């Protein structure tokens, strides 16, 4: 018997050919949708449904509390870092809360102290939490989303993650999850695919993650590796039904931190929550800077007009028709062109 | 059953492999022919053939009267834009009329205000109307077609785009086009691919289109992405009748625009007509400059002799048999050693 | 009948599809393992087990005794080089059994002279010697190594290599080897793959190299191109039970040579022993540096932390159970964002 | 029925997919040879066979009689260029001849002119005729090759080309060519892949022209393309007999040109003999300058010790056969890492 192409006799020891963003884009279709006639809204979770499909990084250089007040009022979502005490989280929520009655959300962790962490945020009136781990595929982690879902799971929706395959999905499903939220490998602060070895591109990692959770009724949130507004239709078009943002998001005036002037151009602190700063295991994860981009409003405006077109361009009138889009796969020489090929820009383009 | 090896349970989720120029290479074959000897005339349309088969783009850094004048007297044809007064277009159409009685066309955009501008321009003289839309999948676009065939289709003719897709071609090729034109994602000022996420592969794109279009005997013109001369041979083989040019345009002395000399060398302006200077929706492209090339038509002539070189390895004395070569497809390797490999190049290459 | 789409009507001509460590990524799967309660003990030989399964390469810029007695006290062990006196190297075993009776081992060539080398280093106590070979697969060669597993084989272990196929180490099996060693064209400083044209891409090397040596129980080292952590994990769930290296470690304090402050940064000597300078044939290695990274203690500490967070993320106690875990093949687009894909580092990491 | 995944409804559209050098190494193999022991001999034609097989190119910046006279002695032979008068072109074939009796070759193109040229040049001694066109494949180049064999075939051996498929080659088998050049599309100076769109990857164009002239006993000289020592024994490995080199020899003392000091390195001319200054047609060549690179009986030196060293790892006691070994297929991130990946280089390496 002849040897698997690429090696040794088991042909499922490479199982799978994963892709990312950049490997596909979006076939036009037949369609009656102009960008402005889009209905952006879809589910976060299996109760609550957002204006606008975005939420914001749980990380200590993107969420506290004015991003998550202008991510509501902006139509979608916050989620406040856990890399502070008990009590300062719990007032962060109350602080949202004073200001319309918003929704927020807040991260947790595993075991005891982020049980007394889940039960203050509940108490101040959050509206959904999100355990909130590196590698979720663990009966620790899925014991604390069912206790959870069992003791308040009526007064708050209840995320698990992060996972990056059909198995770890299901799981995550069979423990009473709310949301599934994917991404192992791909965000833009992560060192985890050359400490470790681990990741799996997103598109699949998508593509895998839905076919466990879309038959039985629940959302998934795409999280890492977004870089452009296109990047959210793409994810969308995959099948998840609300995209997490980070580096997009950290260099604007409600992400915490200072401004940064270094040689006439500014700049924000971002850091992944691995990393040796955050911590403070071997780090998963860099310390950096974004260029400075201003008002969140303004950010959140580009990106889900960017989403319109993509909603226009395949006649989706609904994000649960984009769910359904077509994708064409691209090769190396067709990426190179995509980023403005082969023309002197000379002005600033806001998306 | 076991999953789609790219992810999912759907094998036409990700529906083709998109090929663009730099994939592919034309196969030499049995020649009688040499450079001096072949044709080079080609259907525009159903009833218009050119001696060249080369159009100038309908973008306001490329083609006014100046242009339009120059590109009939070379043998091919230029399209005026439209994002300028109804009076003016119509009085460049009467100024390429006035120097000789040649093929001029010019865009429109989809509904009133483009009805009244059409039947200017036809009572100006043109030749050709372009129904100009970044979408052409769509029944407002397709009504705007077959209404300008029924009312003036006897005077002029009357293309249709821009189009990536059989069923988009389809559907154009049953609204009664005089001619399709295929490209969305592939020009060098082109946003939408990072914008959206939208686009297709112009090599495949083509071949689909053509797919449609040559069976009911309708000319395709292949429009964005051509970088050198021999992507025109290539756009030829896949099975288009013309070529369409922006950027390898730009930089001559007949566009519009002045010349920019900055730092010893010289540059003329060249932007989409979705960037935020040419629309006073998010921007689907940018603004930026090219180097300045000289006379049009030394560009021209440099371009048609790269066309005549590829028709005599190919074996090929007329464009109808040029689009049957074959090609062979080259990997990422083979396309780092295309431009000039390893050679410190000293002097000026035309070509 | 059809050629074979690469041409030539022979489909063995072209034999494989190779990958090597940046064509894949290990899938994340169910664990009860955390990265501290991980076991990296692994077998070097039939009869040798380590804590930690790291070797230093048999090279003048990586191993003499210093790096030797630091590597043996770290959990793993070094192999002294063989471009010395026969009566040097035969001493510099002797220091390292003074500062405990630690592991060590030791090249030899094949030969006569070879031969006189490897008796005087088995009484100097060696405990494993390696028959060091650019090409393996030669019946002096394997002669070599059987004779010694004759003679001294009762008192110590003998490794062969280099390999790079299923048919040349299932030939070092048959001769008697205690451990085979992969890698033909993958080191950092190799250029066998440009002055040759010949090599193997070192995930598809090991894969076929462990078809013939699992089967036997014969331990598989897999030996040059590891350039993080991360790839540790890869040779390992490929089959392989050690790596060996030299890049990683030639920065350390324990490397021989000097420091090299340059530009207010430092670095060492690094270089092939088939360079110019290594053999005073034409050369097959290069003369270079690399930079400056303390003590190896350290380096190794980050090393196996990294191995650590892999068997958690896989669900791995042990290295066994990580032999058997999948991976997924990446594109090149998704190689680009795993290197800190668009986020200006600020702060140093130190893996 | 459903498209081709790349486009259109022909699966002979995208007749083949092309490797070139850079997308293959050679697997090592059993072998009782030395890099010492090996037999570098090879048919250069039918009638004759070199010590050490390589050609030098026809080209006004590489072969005259000083290069012509290096080659022969050192083992291979030269090819006189047809840029100068054929009073000029027959002198230098006396020149060689008065140093030796050495063999020499003359290039010559094809009509009545032509046919002069080459009758002077038998007058005068030469040994071998190159019928030097840039497509092959045409009647007019086939009816001089076969003429020129009618009349002076007794006394010299007869070369055509340059071809780059299985039925061109077959062609000019046919026509009675004692050797058939390969190579359309690969040179280092070559621009026919960008201004035509032309070309095809040269190892897939050496296993076509070898699938038709094997067979026949015809041998294949592989011309272009070639940058290192290790593509030498890839192109012989994929069935050529000999291989021509234009870049790695325009940089030698006894190349035609003066020495270009500049920046304090130096440098030689080399340019395409379809460039603008060599032809006083599109140019289809470029002008540049290679770095200098000393006397040829060293360099010569260089590559002939790396085809070796490949014979060594391949099992190959002569040249007939290292054309039976086996290729691995590469992907490009096993590219990046094979030019010395990530060691800062100091010192100068000969090849
Ligand atoms: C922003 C602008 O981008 C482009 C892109 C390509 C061509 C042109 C253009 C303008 C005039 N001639 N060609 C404009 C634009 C203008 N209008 C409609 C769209 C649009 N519709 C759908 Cl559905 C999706 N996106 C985009
Ligand atoms: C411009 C010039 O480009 C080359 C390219 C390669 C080799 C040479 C060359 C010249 C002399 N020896 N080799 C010239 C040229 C000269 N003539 C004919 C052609 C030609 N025919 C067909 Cl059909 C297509 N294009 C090209
Ligand atoms: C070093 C650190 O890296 C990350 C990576 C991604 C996300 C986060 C994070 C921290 C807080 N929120 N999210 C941390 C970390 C923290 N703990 C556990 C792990 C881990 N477990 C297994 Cl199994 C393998 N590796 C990794
Ligand atoms: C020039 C030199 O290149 C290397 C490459 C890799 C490892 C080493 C080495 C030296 C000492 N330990 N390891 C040397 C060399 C030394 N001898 C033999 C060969 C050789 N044989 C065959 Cl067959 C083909 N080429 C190569
Ligand atoms: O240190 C870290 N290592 C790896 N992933 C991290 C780390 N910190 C945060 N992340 C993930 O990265 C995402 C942000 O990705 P980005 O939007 O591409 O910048 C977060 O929402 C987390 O899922
Ligand atoms: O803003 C824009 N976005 C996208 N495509 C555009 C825009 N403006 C013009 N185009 C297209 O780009 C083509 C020019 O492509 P180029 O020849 O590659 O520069 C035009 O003929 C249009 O089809
Ligand atoms: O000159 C040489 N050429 C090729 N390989 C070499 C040479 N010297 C050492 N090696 C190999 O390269 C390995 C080190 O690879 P690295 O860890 O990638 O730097 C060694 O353990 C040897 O197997
Ligand atoms: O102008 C030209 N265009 C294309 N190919 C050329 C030209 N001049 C020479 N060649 C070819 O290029 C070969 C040299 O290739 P190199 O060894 O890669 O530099 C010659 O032997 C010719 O076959």
């Amino acid at each position: 018997t002849d040897p698997v192409p690429t090696g040794g006799d088991d042909p499922h020891k490479v199982a799978m050919l994963g892709l990312t963003f950049d490997d596909v884009l979006l076939l036009p279709a037949a369609s009656d949708v102009v960008p402005a006639t889009a209905d952006t809204s879809s589910q976060l979770t299996k109760k609550i449904r957002l204006k606008v499909p975005l939420v914001s990084s749980a990380m200590d250089t993107v969420t506290e509390s004015r991003m998550a007040i202008a991510m509501a009022r902006a139509g979608g979502m916050g989620v406040l870092h856990r890399n502070l005490p008990v009590a300062e989280q719990a007032g962060q929520v109350e602080m949202v809360k004073r200001s319309g009655g918003l929704l927020v959300g807040a991260a947790v962790g595993v075991g005891g102290d982020a049980w007394v962490r889940a039960m203050m945020l509940v108490d101040a009136g959050v509206d959904v939490l999100v355990v909130d781990t590196a590698h979720a595929h663990n009966r620790l982690v899925l014991d604390m989303v069912g206790k959870l879902k069992s003791e308040v799971g009526d007064r708050v929706e209840v995320v698990g993650g992060n996972v990056a395959t059909r198995s770890a999905a299901a799981a995550l499903v069979d423990a009473g999850a709310d949301a599934v939220k994917v991404g192992v490998g791909p965000g833009s602060i992560c060192t985890t695919r050359v400490v470790a070895g681990v990741g799996a591109p997103q598109i699949t990692a998508i593509l895998e993650a839905v076919a466990a959770c879309r038959p039985a009724g629940v959302p998934v949130i795409a999280d890492g590796g977004l870089q452009y507004s296109g990047d959210i239709a793409k994810a969308l078009a995959a099948g998840a039904s609300t995209a997490m943002l980070g580096s997009l998001l950290a260099g604007t005036a409600e992400a915490p931190g200072e401004l940064i002037f270094v040689n006439g151009k500014q700049y924000k602190s971002y850091r992944g929550m691995g990393s040796l700063g955050a911590m403070r295991l071997v780090p998963e994860g860099i310390e950096g800077r974004v260029p400075f981009r201003g008002p969140l409003s303004s950010v959140i405006h580009q990106l889900t007009g960017g989403l319109r077109a993509a909603m226009g361009y395949t006649g989706s009138p609904t994000i649960e028709v984009l769910q359904q889009a077509q994708f064409v796969r691209i090769t190396p020489a067709g990426l190179k062109e995509s980023h403005p090929h082969d023309v002197a820009m000379t002005v600033e383009a806001p998306n």
